[PDB]
């Protein structure tokens, strides 16, 4: 931190503009390192110039120097008397994490890391508690503003700093989910949501439920079917359902209407696909905060999933202007085939969601890499096989379009699971190779690669939950048909947040909530000792 | 059946009838001294298989059609068409346009009996090893 300090310091224009030779170490420079350290989306925590005077929690700012300077006791000392302690914990988390990377010392680095995830414990231990008490408010307490910590939200800080552990408590989980159907009840199912989604009366039917029964009971109709397209579970459906017709469309018009003019559903589909990346590349820019386009970019471009669908793209983009000149036709036909089967494949993204396979997914994505390298290895296994059969049985040939065909069948037929003596011995060869040697090895590897991975993935699935519900709580509800109103209603707007996640609150309310998560925190900080007063190993000590 | 102009789609129904009464027949290994736990254990499968089920459909004739599409200029007929292809489906489901051709097979059998075997290895082991210990009870 001081060598940061330093340079920052004298990176400072306006300083040497006033005395080259006495460069004011001012309080705002603090801030600025602070800022570049927590993250880009908070704000500077001490403000710009242009009798004593405290500033709003003086204690937080004592915290702060404190733990810089990978200060263990006099930490653990001051934070027992903060002020809101689970944004301090995680905010302490996240600098520490942050921090811990650039050392360029082994021993240190490693002290912070651990007094880092110690405090992660810290902010679960109290939130737990806080929880165990209420419910409702323990929620109103993940997403309130907290003014000190600039102006950020706790959910987030947990996000930024990656705290699985955290995020994954459990009673989050509880939260998010309260939010996955959002305005109505989270306990009906799900084949509800289907059929009464298929026909309007069922929903003014008493087959669907509500919370809230002030609109559950008081029925007003056209506002509640109005709420349950709200629900981003539903637009979810919407646009599962609108992606399986436009897949299945497109192979019809491929299949029989198509045409060397453009057809006028080939031209709809057209349309269609790029309806559908147009809304992806609107998930581009509603970044609030002033992000990094080029590091978003990396990230998309990191995602192996974002990677398929771009691959698909340009398949496309390819493929349109082959079938589009004449003289390339029947290539183009091909072509397009290919880029429909790359498309069914992103179907299984179903599953990720999936409360039930999501993890599976999280697995076989992992295997993905390997089991590549692998289908190399047993293609070269049996071209060889069959070009060895093809070379004993004859004395020349050619014309890999019916001989290769045909051998290629076969082999897919294999694939699915006197000189006869060298008949029956290249037979039993080759079948010692195919069917056993690789199956046995794929037997070992899946087993030995599960058992390394078998336990823990639940958590990073649960962490992941959370920006799949933001999304689709985010996009404005109209799927891929009146999905052109929307782009046009966002393109008026872009030439000329929601209080779901993130929420200001009133002083009388605030202020009690604080007193209350003090109570609590102080509750939780008693039963910790005494625990500690129970280890054997210190009772012996004693 | 009865209503004689119903007759042949009732022999097809009461087909269908007559195997659904066969699978019940497993119940028979509940009382199984030394089954009635693994009957347990697939019970508790039943509803993920049948979503996967789903999907190595969808899977397979993609496949298919594919086939069809690339082979040809236009076809129909999906009673000898589509009957002989999903048959020999079931046969793969057991368990210079030559370039093309090799492309095409190559990236089909790619998939179809790799992608989702593992992936019901490791479905099945993982969940094994979250109830392999105490169903007995």
């Amino acid at each position: 931190f001081h060598s940061k300090l330093q340079k920052v310091l004298v990176e400072d224009p306006e300083r040497p503009a006033c005395a080259p030779a006495a460069p004011r170490l001012q309080m705002h420079h603090v801030a600025q390192v602070l800022r570049e350290l927590l993250g880009d989306f908070t704000q500077p925590l001490y403000p710009r110039p242009r009798h004593v005077t405290f500033t709003m929690d003086p204690i937080r700012d004592l915290l702060i120097w404190a733990i810089v300077q990978n200060r263990r006791e006099l930490a653990g000392i001051i934070w027992a008397q903060s002020q809101d302690c689970i944004a301090a914990a995680l905010a302490c988390s996240k600098i520490l994490k942050e921090l811990s990377k650039e050392e360029e010392d082994t021993d240190s680095s490693e002290e912070m890391l651990a007094l880092a995830e110690e405090y992660e414990h810290r902010a679960i231990g109290v939130f737990t508690e806080c929880y165990r008490k209420d419910e409702e408010r323990a929620q109103k307490l993940l997403t309130r503003v907290s003014e000190a910590w600039g102006k950020t939200t706790c959910l987030q800080l947990a996000l930024e700093a990656k705290d699985m552990k955290f995020v994954s408590h459990g009673g989050i989980q509880a939260f998010l989910t309260k939010v996955w159907w959002g305005q109505l009840s989270v306990d009906n199912g799900l084949w509800r949501v289907t059929l009464c989604m298929l026909a309007f009366p069922l929903l003014l039917t008493g087959l669907i439920s509500f919370r809230e029964k002030r609109l559950q009971d008081v029925g007003t109709p056209a506002a509640r079917a109005r709420a349950f397209f709200t629900a981003p579970v539903v637009v979810f459906h919407l646009n599962i359902l609108s992606y399986f017709a436009f897949l299945c469309l497109f192979a019809y018009v491929l299949m029989v209407d198509f045409q060397p003019v453009p057809s006028w559903c080939e031209c709809a589909i057209y349309l269609w696909l790029f309806s559908l990346v147009c809304e992806e590349m609107r998930q581009l820019f509603y970044d609030p905060d002033e992000c990094g386009l080029m590091k978003k970019a990396a990230l998309y471009f990191s995602d192996f999933w974002n990677k398929l669908d771009v691959g698909a793209i340009l398949l496309f983009v390819a493929g349109l202007t082959c079938r589009l000149i004449p003289a390339t036709l029947y290539p183009g036909r091909v072509i397009l085939s290919l880029d429909f089967i790359l498309f069914c494949l992103r179907l299984m993204h179903i599953f990720t969601i999936s409360k039930t396979l999501g993890p599976k997914i999280i697995i076989v994505k992992r295997m993905m890499k390997d089991v590549f390298f692998f289908l190399f290895l047993l293609a070269v296994w049996v071209v060889s096989f069959g070009v060895a059969k093809q070379a004993i049985l004859i004395h020349n040939e050619r014309r890999v379009d019916w001989l290769f065909r045909g051998a290629v069948y076969h082999s897919y037929l294999t694939i699915f699971g006197f000189p006869e003596w060298l008949t029956v011995l290249l037979l039993c060869l080759y079948l010692l190779f195919t069917n056993i040697l690789l199956l046995n090895l794929l037997i070992a590897m899946f087993n030995y690669t599960f058992q390394q991975v078998q336990e823990h993935t639940d958590q990073i699935w649960k962490f992941q939950r959370h920006d799949l519900i933001e999304e689709y709580h985010g996009r404005p509800a109209a799927p891929p048909p009146f999905i052109l109103l929307s782009h046009l209603q966002l393109f008026i707007k872009r030439v000329v947040r929601h209080k779901q996640l993130k929420n200001k609150l009133e002083k009388n309310e605030e202020a009690a909530l604080l007193s209350w998560e003090i109570y609590l925190k102080e509750n939780y900080l008693q039963n910790r000792q005494f625990q500690q007063k129970q280890r054997p190993e210190q009772k012996i000590e004693d």
